[PDB]
């Protein structure tokens, strides 16, 4: 699992 | 998974 | 600027 | 703004 | 500006 | 501006 | 699943 | 599954 | 600003 | 600035 | 300013 | 699991 | 300015 | 399990 | 300032 | 686990 | 278990 | 156990 908020 | 918000 | 992940 | 993944 | 992913 | 995808 | 907000 | 709002 | 992973 | 990961 | 991780 | 705020 | 990690 | 916010 | 670890 | 707030 | 704030 | 205050 990856989340990325930029 | 991959959730991303730019 | 509102930025989420569930 | 307003981004959102469920 | 509203984008969202269900 | 809004963009929903279900 | 990925889902991407840009 | 890809969803993607650009 | 608002930047939330859940 | 918020930034909050669970 | 405010980062929280839990 | 990676959960990535910028 | 405030930063936590638990 | 790694989490970073910047 | 404030920094804190659990 | 690695968690780092910058 | 590694917990950093920079 | 790591655990860094910078």
């Amino acid at each position: 699992i990856i989340k990325i908020i930029k």
